[PDB]
DNA sequence: CGGCCTACG
DNA sequence: CGTA
DNA sequence: GCCG
């Protein structure tokens, strides 16, 4: 009854198994810190199965038949149902390794590999990193300076005002260019850790060279606290107004030609697990290669022309899911 | 057992 | 290596 | 860790 791929079932933003999904996601995250991407995926997939269920899981027998629930994930759920707490999950939560890798990897510019190396060197706190700043990249220095603000959620209420300053710069850079809100906010989220915008122009080719022009105008307006600088993705830190002040916010800007816009919209709208599952489904079940630029048939060596996300789901033989049901 | 998404900066 |  |  429950299909094995998350892109085959609707997954709403809020659901009926929040506590169980959150515990499995802790185990997924810990697997990621240890470099076990397979274990990370299984725990994330099991969590997403629960998000897709129509009612709360009451008893272990309701997990029989569900995909991605074997010995380990089933024992986690069983302990939460019987005791309200999973010993394994709480042990991870209070471990020094978990807490430190979580704190380090949440820094912009620090990935699992860097956080792991710092952990092995004996570092444990942000103040530890600030005392040896010559070891840091410029990106990591910015992530560390702005860490407090960047750890505060961006509110959907902030986004409209930010979209209009981006739209102003985009319109000067290229009249007729459009800005589309993507990411979690497009899936209905009321907060997020960053804002994601997709930029295009209805005349194919006109978008070439656009993003540098946009970033030069935003920087001239004094709005850019950090950015990396030809390119098509920019990961920047923006000055967002607040009452009598301002706060730093992460903003991602992406440019796509209009021919690729449906693929880019699909990819940047997520969720991350949804898109990994969709790409896995495309390749393993349909023999087609999917990315944020297009959908390739490697037999005929042809790209599928899409005018909408609906087109892409149809070409993969999948029932259409609106963004709000892509919260795997 | 192999596989686990696929890009760009 | 980082980022999405 | 789980699926096929
Ligand atoms: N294919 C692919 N897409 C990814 C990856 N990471 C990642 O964030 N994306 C896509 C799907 C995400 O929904 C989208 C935006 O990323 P994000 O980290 O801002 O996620 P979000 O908006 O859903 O989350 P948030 O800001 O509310 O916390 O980018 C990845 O590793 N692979
Ligand atoms: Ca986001
Ligand atoms: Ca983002
Ligand atoms: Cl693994
Ligand atoms: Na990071």
């Amino acid at each position: 009854w429950m299909p094995a791929y998350a892109c085959q079932r609707p997954t709403p933003l809020t659901h009926h198994n929040t506590g169980l999904s959150e515990a499995l996601e802790i185990l997924a995250e810990a697997a990621g810190f240890e470099g076990s991407e397979g274990r990370l995926l299984t725990f994330c997939r099991a969590a997403s199965v629960l998000k897709a269920l129509p009612s709360p899981v009451t008893t272990l027998s309701q997990l029989q038949g569900l995909p991605h629930f074997g010995e380990h994930s089933s024992r986690v759920v069983q302990e939460l149902l019987e005791h309200g707490v999973c010993e394994e999950v709480e042990r991870v939560r209070r471990s020094e390794r978990y807490q430190t890798m979580k704190l380090f990897t949440q820094i912009f510019g620090v990935g699992v590999k860097t956080a792991d190396r710092w952990y092995r060197e004996g570092l444990r706190t942000l103040d530890d990193l600030r005392e040896q700043p010559q070891k840091l990249t410029q990106q990591q220095k910015a992530g560390l300076q702005h860490h407090q603000d960047l750890s505060t959620p961006v509110l959907r209420s902030d986004v409209d005002a930010l979209q209009q300053v981006v739209e102003e710069a985009v319109g000067q850079a290229l009249p007729g260019a459009t800005v589309t809100l993507t990411g979690g906010f497009r899936r209905g989220k009321l907060q997020g850790h960053d804002v994601d915008f997709l930029i295009t122009h209805p005349k194919e080719g006109q978008e070439a060279g656009l993003l540098p022009r946009v970033m030069c105008r935003l920087q001239d307006q004094g709005l850019i606290l950090y950015h990396q600088h030809a390119f098509e993705r920019s990961f920047c830190i923006f000055r967002l107004p607040q009452p009598g002040s301002w706060k730093a916010v992460r903003v991602d800007l992406v440019v796509a030609p209009v021919s690729q816009f449906p693929f880019a919209l699909l990819g940047w709208t997520g969720s991350k697990l949804f898109q990994r599952e969709l790409r896995r489904f495309s390749r393993k079940e349909k023999g087609l290669w999917l990315n944020s630029h297009g959908l390739f048939d490697p037999e005929q060596k042809t790209f599928f022309q899409a005018a909408s996300e609906e087109d892409i789901f149809r070409h993969l033989g999948l029932e259409y899911l609106p963004p709000e049901q892509r919260n795997a």
